[PDB]
């Protein structure tokens, strides 16, 4: 399981997301349990622009692991990128209880709320990260 | 930088320009070169009554990126704001130069003529502009 999905991870990095995804498969058949390996078979799908399968494999990860901040942030991202940005939000809110530290989560909360013509809400977030990070 | 600027952008939407302005002066500092802070910058001041300034930061929106037609095009209008009609005419033909279709630049063009009493060469643009839309 340990090795398809280390395989997977290098060709994830070398940027072949397909052959990456053949392999995380193979791990998750071996071993469906690894939080790790659904998300990221998540951030592959989500690195081809497979919006929808990307949002199937970060929620079996955090079935997996509620825990995980940053799946939660790469769910909504996700959803943000196929436009349905009220799901980001929700998902944003759930990374921000986790870590609400996190610049990057306020900041595309912030965008979301933009996105919906709202920018009172949209300024309060951004003004939040910017706040945590002043260099963006 | 992208922080600063989406923020000013918020303001810049909800009405608020000097905020805008405050907060697009932030991201410039921060990267100087991005064209279309220092175009936003332009429209604040712009939306604030401030042509000679809206033109200071229009021209360098322009520097980084002459290829802009709408720059060109609201550079023209916060000369002909001033009442500099032949510089808002010199802009217009820039920006016709590079979207013939905008019908708001001849129709524009033309209102430049007619603020000089030049009937002939207002009639000419305004021809052009009603025949790309003809519900003005
Ligand atoms: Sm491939
Ligand atoms: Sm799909
Ligand atoms: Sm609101
Ligand atoms: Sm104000
Ligand atoms: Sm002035
Ligand atoms: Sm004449």
């Amino acid at each position: 399981a340990e090795a398809w999905y280390n395989l997977g991870n290098a060709y994830y990095k070398q940027g072949d997301y397909d052959e990456a995804i053949e392999y995380y498969q193979k791990a998750l058949e071996l071993d469906p349990r690894s939080a790790e390996a659904w998300y990221n078979l998540g951030n592959a799908y989500y690195k081809q622009g497979d919006y929808d399968e990307a949002i199937e494999y970060y929620q079996k990860a955090l079935e997996l692991d509620p825990r995980s901040a940053e799946a939660w942030y790469n769910l909504g991202n996700a959803y943000y990128k196929q436009g349905d940005y009220d799901e980001a939000i929700e998902y944003y809110q759930k990374a921000l209880e986790l870590d609400p530290r996190s610049a990057e989560a306020w900041y595309n909360l912030g965008n979301a709320y933009y996105k919906q013509g709202d920018y009172d809400e949209a300024i309060e977030y951004y003004q939040k990260a910017l706040e945590l990070d002043p260099r963006s």
